[PDB]
RNA sequence: UUUUUUUUUUUUUUUUUUUUUUUUUUCUCCUCUUUUUUUUUUUU
């Protein structure tokens, strides 16, 4: 059951990511999200996403330290 | 008015046999980063 368990798990992981694959993300409106937060960490925040509900580790410290700003 | 003679197609057939796919090289070798590892639950 436990193998099973991850069997959904990283199969749903999969096809989200082809979700995401090649077909052009810049003209097909299908591109921006939204963040909320639920803990920091010392080089990114933990985000996710409540239209989709998907996680992952982000960045703002990049690896040339040059960090974010907005216009 | 122009007779007579000068051989031709090698002889032979009534011999035994108890093996066996292939076949014969090439060295040691830096796997990058949010983690402990999540976990009940219900609809297949």
């Amino acid at each position: 059951n436990q193998a099973a368990q991850h069997s959904q798990k990283q199969s749903t992981e999969l096809f989200q990511c082809m979700y995401f694959k090649d077909k052009d993300p810049a003209t097909e409106e299908r591109c921006i999200s939204d963040g909320v937060i639920y803990s920091i960490r010392t080089n990114g925040v933990l985000l996710f996403i409540p239209r989709f509900g998907i996680k992952g580790a982000a960045y703002l410290k990049n690896k040339d330290g040059l960090v974010i700003s907005c216009g």
